[PDB]
C-alpha cells in the first residue's frame, strides 16, 4: 500500500515540471538526481541518467544488481517519451530532455525496501528548433 | 516556437498530481483553455478509452458530433496509453488493472496563433494486480493536434 | 528476381480496391479467394480468413504447413490495419473488412515455389457509423 | 459517413500501383485534391521520411512553414511505415532494405464538409535484403487529419 | 560476473526440457536454489500469469506477501512471454493457443555475494491454432533481479 | 502431430546448452537434422542476423541460391530475437550489448512426412551493459517452415 506522502513518481514528476525542492526531499529520506540531456541517440540518454545517478549517490556504480534496476526503469520511461517505437534519431526525430531520478521507499510497510524512479521531460520533434512538442516519461522499479 | 506560459502538457499534469482546495481549472479556462477531469479505474482498456472520450464531449472539450475532433482525442488517449502501459497496450488480458484519473486539456500552446488548437491527455494513478495494495505508480502524456 | 508481371502483392490489392478480374487472375496460374468481415474481435477476422481460404481452394484443410503459412501473412496483414496494437476491440475500435488471398509464384525462376498473399481493405472506427476512416494491410508469406 | 467517389485512402493506392500513359493526377487534382509522388529506395528509414515530407512540402501538399502541417503528416508516414516494417520500425539495422514509392494525398474524404481536410500516405515497394534479387513486396497506408 | 556454475537461465532451462528416476529439483535444491514447476495449458495469458504466480507463492520460491518480490515475478513472466508470443503477447484474440510446462528459480547467479537474489521464469511448450495437431514449439526465459 | 522424438525445437536448445568427446551433432546428422553452431558477440543485431545466415549457407542448412529457403531463416531469427531483446529489437541504440551462441536445425519434426521440412533458430548467451561484468542470460527461439 502506497503511502500518500511519498509517492515517488508523483514526486520525480511534480520536481521535474517546476522551475531546493531537492533538499525537502533529501530532507525526507529521498535520493535524488537531476540531469538535461538532449540528444537523437537513445543510448546517449539512457548512459546519461546512468551516469548521473551514479555520480550522485541514487544507486551504486559497483555491481550488477542496482543498474539492472535503472535500466529497466529507464526503459519505462523512454516508452512515454517514444510512445510505440524506441527510436528517435532514427526516426527523424530528437529530443531535450530534463530528467530526475528518485530512489526509496514509497509505500507503507519497510519491508518494500527501495524502489527507483525514472522521469523525463521536454520536446520531441524534428532536427529543427521551432517543430516540436511536449513528450513525458515515467519509469519505476524495484530496487 | 513554444511558451513558457502556455506549455499544454506541462500544464495538464500540473492540474492533474494537484489535489485541491484552489481551483486551478478556473484560471487555465479563463485563459482560453477548455479543461477536462475525470477518475476511472478499469480492468479493460476500452473502458478508459470511452471515459475520457464521453467527459471530453460532455464538457465541450470537444466536438460531440463529427469525427476529426474524436480522431485527434484518440491518439491523444491511446499516446497516453502507452507511458502507462509501456509496451503491451493491454491490462486485464496481462492480470493487472489501472486505478486512474485523467486531465485533457484543449488549446493552442504555441507563439504562433496559426498552429492553431491542440489537445494533451495525461494519466496517473496507479497499476497492479487485481488485488488492493499490490501496485506502483503509472504516468503517461499524450498530445495530438486538433 | 519478381517477375513485373506477377507481382502478387500488387495483384492482390488491385483485386480489393476495384469494384471477373478472378477469372483472370486463375486463368494465369493464381489461386484466389475472397471475402467479407465485420468486427472488433481479431480471432473472428482470422478465422474467417483462414476458413475462406480452405473452402475454396487456395491452401491445403489437411496438414499444419500451409495454415502456418496463412496464419503468419494473415498476422502480417493485420499489422498494416492495426499499426502498432494488433487490438480492435479492446481499444474501442472496430472493423469492417473486404480481404484478398493469393497463392502461387510471383518470381521468375520456378524454383521459388508458391507464395500466399493477405490482403485487407477496409474501414476502422469506433463503434458507430460515421466515424471512422480507411485502414489498409498486406501479408507476403513463401507457402 | 464516407463517399464512394473520394476514399482517400482507396484512391491513393490506386495512383500508387497504376505504371502510367494518363495522367490519373490530373484527374484528382482538378477534382480539389492535393497530390505528390516520387519514389525513395534506402536503407535508413528516416531517409523515407525525410522524402516524403520534403516532397510534400515542395508539391504544396502541406504548408513548408510551420508545424501543425508538418506533424499532421509525420504520424501518417509513421502508420505508413508500420505496414511497411510490420513490428519493428527498422530496415538497416535488421538488414534489410526498402525500394519504395510513395503517395501523399490531401484533401477531404467525407461527405460533409466540416470534417476539414486528411491526409495520407501510401507505400509500395520491395523490402528484403541489400542484394538485389532477394525480397518480396510490400505495402503501408497512414491517414491523419489536418 | 556470473558463476559458470550456477548460470540461472541455463539451468531453469534444462530442467525444463528434461524427461527425467532422477530428481535435478533435488540437486538444485540441495545447492541454494528455490525451484518451481508445473503446467499450465491456455488461450489466456492472464492464465499463465495467475498460474506462475500462484505456484511461485505456494511453493517457497516468492513471498505471498509484500509487492517488491510479486513485482519481480511479474516483469520476469513478462519478460518470458514475450519470447513464447514474439511480437503479440495474445492467445485466444489471435485465435491460437499454448501448453506450457514452466521452471521458475531463485538464487544469486553470480559470484559476488552481494548481487543478492534472482530469478527466472522459463517457458516450453507448443503454440498454435485452438485444434490439435496445428502446432509448433515455443520457447520463453525472463530474468529478473529480485 | 509434433513426433516425440523429432522435437526440433527442443534439441536444438539442448545443443545450445551442451558443455560436451561426445559429438550430438553426430547423432543428430546420422539421423536426418542439418545442425549448425556458431558464435557472434554483438551490439548490432543485423551482424547477429549476417552471421546466423552465412553460417547457414556456407554448411548446407539452407540453400545459398534462391529467396524461399533465405525468407525462411530470416524470420526464423527474427522470431528467435523476440525472445533476446523482449520488446525492443535493439542492441547497441539501447545502451547493450550480446554475445550468443547459436544453433540452427533443419528437418520434418512431425510424423506426416507431407509436413516437409522445417527450421529452428536458437539463441543463448548473455545480454547488458557495453561493460563486461554487468549483464545476465538471455535466450531465443525461432520456428519455422521452409
Ligand atoms: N511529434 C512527433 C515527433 C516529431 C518528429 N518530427 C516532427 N514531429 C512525436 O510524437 O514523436
Ligand atoms: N508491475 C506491473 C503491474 C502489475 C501486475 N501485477 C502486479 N503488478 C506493471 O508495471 O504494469
Ligand atoms: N482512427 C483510429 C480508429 C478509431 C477508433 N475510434 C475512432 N477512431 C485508428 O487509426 O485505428
Ligand atoms: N522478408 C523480410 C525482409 C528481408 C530481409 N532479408 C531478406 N528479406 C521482411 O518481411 O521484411
Ligand atoms: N504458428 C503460430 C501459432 C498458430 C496460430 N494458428 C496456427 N498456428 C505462432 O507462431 O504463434
Ligand atoms: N538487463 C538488460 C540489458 C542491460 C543493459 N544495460 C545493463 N543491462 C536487458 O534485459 O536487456
Ligand atoms: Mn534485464
Ligand atoms: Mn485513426
Ligand atoms: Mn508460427
Ligand atoms: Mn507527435
Ligand atoms: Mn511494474
Ligand atoms: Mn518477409
Amino acid at each position: 500500500t502506497l503511502h500518500k506522502e511519498r509517492r515517488i513518481g508523483r514526486l520525480s514528476v511534480l520536481l521535474l515540471l517546476n522551475e531546493t525542492q531537492v533538499e525537502e526531499l533529501e530532507r525526507d529520506g529521498w535520493k535524488v538526481c537531476l540531469g538535461k540531456v538532449g540528444s537523437m541517440d537513445a543510448h546517449k540518454v539512457i548512459a546519461a541518467i546512468e551516469t548521473a545517478s551514479k555520480k550522485s549517490g541514487v544507486i551504486q556504480s559497483e555491481g550488477y544488481r542496482e543498474s539492472h534496476a535503472l535500466y529497466h526503469a529507464t526503459m519505462e520511461a523512454l516508452h512515454g517519451v517514444t510512445r510505440g517505437e524506441m527510436l528517435l534519431g532514427s526516426l527523424l526525430r530528437t529530443v531535450g530532455l530534463r530528467f530526475a531520478v528518485l530512489r526509496g521507499n514509497p509505500y507503507e510497510s519497510e519491508a518494500e525496501g527501495d524502489w527507483i524512479a525514472v522521469s523525463l521531460y521536454g520536446t520531441i520533434g524534428a532536427p529543427i528548433k521551432g517543430l516540436e512538442h511536449e513528450t513525458f516519461g515515467v519509469g519505476i522499479n524495484h530496487i
